């Protein structure tokens, strides 16, 4: 993948049955050079039989976002609310106040997107520590993957629910740690997403300090609060190289280790998100730059079980290692033979 463009993969039931494994397979064909990758799961295939009966389910902080800001470049501020049902929250983003406008062509969608950001500011049903997933479903269970992250329970190996609805965002980041996430919309309307492949997300980051500076004075990794929101014209203005793609209802979304995203909601719909690992990641979580002001994982546990030869290295400061962003997972060698 030397464009390093966002890919689409099909499993078969039998490619798809393990996970890590299939995890391996996209990274041989070169798919975390994108930084975001789409999983379309076999046509049999379903988390849940019927998601009619979680309208009495609580969303206990639902945050309005208020966006400022101009020429491309914002900050979001999320209002905590009073906790509501998934009932409460449907007829809130359905409504006439709420609702998605009526749009053509996605260029469309994205361009009101853009220009009425910061005004009618929306409820986002965030970080709802729940699973829709039926307990028997043993394939891609963001509830349990069974990834190398299990080691450090040996509560981000958890899943949590966003309900969305249009005009919610998702500011510029990578995930806590550097580390990978699952992301299956369940039903509803679709989800748009950006992504800086990680062999520039050090252009982003150099960029983002140069907008917000009293932010980048007052905390190092500043974009980790998930508050900068930059526009696609403003990282092409920039010449940062950047990737947009559309997730739709019953669709898995991949970021790896380093792969800076952003994105919004088309209208009402629900996603279920948890993080996970690989080899590849330990030496991301090592390295990584982390938010001082402000989730924090010990890499030792990591550094004695795959890497025991850096380990004495490592706690005196000596691992003087430099990650390649092309480079696959070491679990990928039975797909790159
Ligand atoms: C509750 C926490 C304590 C704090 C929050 N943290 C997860 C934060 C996090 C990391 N990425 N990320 C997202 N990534 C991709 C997509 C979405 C999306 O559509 N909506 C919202 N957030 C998204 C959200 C979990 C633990
Ligand atoms: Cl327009
Ligand atoms: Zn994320
Ligand atoms: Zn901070």
């Amino acid at each position: 993948n030397p464009s390093a463009r966002i890919m689409t993969f099909y499993p078969t039931m039998e490619e798809f049955r393990n996970f890590s494994r299939y995890i391996a397979y996209i990274e041989s064909q070169g798919a975390h050079r994108a930084g975001l990758a789409k999983v379309v799961p076999p046509k049999e295939w379903k988390p849940r039989a019927s998601y009619d009966d979680i309208d009495d389910l609580v969303i206990p902080a639902p945050i309005q976002q208020l966006v400022t800001g101009q020429s491309g470049l914002f900050t979001q501020y999320n209002i905590q609310k009073k906790a509501m049902t998934v009932r409460e929250f449907r007829k809130i983003a359905n409504s006439d106040k709420y609702c998605t406008p009526r749009y053509s062509e996605f260029e469309e969608l994205e361009r009101k997107y853009w220009k009425n950001l910061t005004f009618n500011p929306p409820i986002y049903g965030a970080d709802v520590n729940g699973t829709l997933y039926e307990k028997h479903v043993d394939e891609w269970n963001i509830g349990r993957l069974r990834t190398i992250l299990d080691l450090v329970e040996k509560g981000v190996n958890t899943p949590y629910l966003y309900f969305g609805m249009w005009k919610t965002s998702f500011a510029w980041h990578t995930e806590d740690m550097d580390l990978y996430s699952i992301n299956y919309l369940h039903f509803g309307e679709p989800k748009s997403w950006y992504s800086v492949p990680p062999e520039h997300g050090k252009r982003l980051e150099r960029l983002a300090k140069g907008f917000f500076p009293g932010s980048a004075q007052s905390c190092e990794a500043f974009l980790r609060h998930k508050m900068t929101l930059i526009s696609p014209l403003m990282l092409k203005k920039y010449g940062i190289p950047f990737d947009k793609v559309t997730q739709e209802a019953g669709e898995f979304m991949i970021t790896f280790p380093y792969g800076y995203h952003a994105g919004f909601n088309h209208g009402f719909n629900c996603a279920e998100s948890t993080n996970f690992a690989t080899r590849r990641w330990i030496e991301y979580g090592k390295q990584a730059v982390l938010c001082s002001c402000r989730v924090k994982i010990s890499m030792d546990v990591f550094v004695r079980k795959f890497q025991p030869e850096r380990y004495k290295l490592w706690k005196a400061g000596k691992d003087n290692t430099v990650i390649d962003h092309t480079l696959p997972t070491p679990e990928a060698a039975e797909f790159l033979k």
